[PDB]
């Protein structure tokens, strides 16, 4: 049965992938996607994290479930994977650049998005078809930060910033995200340790 | 299977304000509406010979066309089918839920419906170690954002799925924005019944 903890969700998510989606056809498409894919589940795993799902070119990874994890450790581990899936996109395009892969059409980016809170985590969907997976409010809150957030930069919340010293916060501001009320308290971290 | 190209039609469903009454259901209220909920809507997809992509917290993705072929007006036809089938099986639902006391007497369960038939890579996208069947493109995005730009409980499509639609079935034809398109498109809002 689904019952409710406390985890840490990161959403990856490239940017404009529809424009290159064009001009760059099936095979360039699937070959492009399946190995930024495949670099991305690595930055992941590598980090203690789990793959939840993919959405189109997004990323959906948690820490802290279906695997206990302390709330230290799950926003740490997550951070990690931002910085460290930034570092193989840097280098996937500097693959597919001498590919010609990339350029009427420029590198790829992403925006990344991670938060901390409550979700009913469990086994989703019916007995014919179900995945697991984490529902509430907080992972609403991680979507629309991955979605607020300028291309190329990892944009937390409050709830995660604390772990991080301010000196590696680049931004910190309120702002309105769609579906939630209360303005929340974004921050722009940095890409180095 | 290995990505190709292919004519689809493409299905998302969302529920209104979830996250709004996710505060009124607590993890078990949400568990318990949120998987009686997915068992009805696939079992509609299922019994269209729609292929249940995935499933996007209270979202529900369904392709009509791929794995399996299928020719442009049955994707049509099958799709608008399974959308006309969820709302009669969700007003049941919400008779369930009423005399439960879980909506009702909180307001009853709604959902947003849209469809878009157009190319897209569909196939196996992943890593060795992760990867799922899916579809990719601007097809995809269409229909998403036109499920979200519906009004709650209405089946909004585009005018090339309504090209398969017998005329009186049209409620009201009309040049939108979708909110992640850049153009202006014409939708046309279906009959539930
Ligand atoms: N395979 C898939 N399964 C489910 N949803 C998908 C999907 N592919 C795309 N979508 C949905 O379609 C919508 C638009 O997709 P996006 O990937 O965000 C367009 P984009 O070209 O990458 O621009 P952007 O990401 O910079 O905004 C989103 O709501 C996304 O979640
Ligand atoms: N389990 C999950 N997996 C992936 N994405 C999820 C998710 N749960 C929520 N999301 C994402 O969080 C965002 C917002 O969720 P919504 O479905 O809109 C909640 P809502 O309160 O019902 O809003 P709505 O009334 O506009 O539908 C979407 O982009 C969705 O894809
Ligand atoms: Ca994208
Ligand atoms: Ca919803
Ligand atoms: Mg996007
Ligand atoms: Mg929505």
């Amino acid at each position: 049965r689904p019952e409710p903890r406390l985890i840490t969700i990161l959403f990856s998510d490239i940017v404009g992938f529809t424009r290159m989606s064009n001009a760059l056809q099936s095979q360039g498409v699937a070959e492009l996607l399946n190995e930024y894919l495949g670099e991305m589940t690595r930055a992941v795993f590598e980090n203690q994290g789990t793959v939840d799902k993919f959405v189109g070119d997004a990323i959906m990874a948690l820490y802290g479930a279906p695997e206990e994890m302390s709330p230290s450790e799950q926003v740490r581990r997550a951070i990690a994977t931002a910085r460290q899936m930034l570092v193989a996109l840097e280098k996937l395009n500097q693959g597919w650049q001498e590919r010609g892969l990339v350029g009427e059409v420029p590198p790829v980016r992403f925006r990344c998005g991670i938060h901390q809170g409550m979700a009913v985590v469990g086994l989703f969907g019916s007995q014919e078809r179900s995945d697991f997976t984490a529902i509430g409010p907080s992972v609403n809150i991680a979507a629309r930060l991955q979605e607020a957030t300028a291309p190329n930069s990892i944009m937390v919340s409050a709830m995660v910033a604390q772990y991080v010293p301010d000196e590696e916060i680049i931004k910190r501001e309120f702002l309105e995200l769609k579906g939630i009320d209360e303005p929340v308290m974004t921050c722009v971290i940095n890409p180095n340790m």
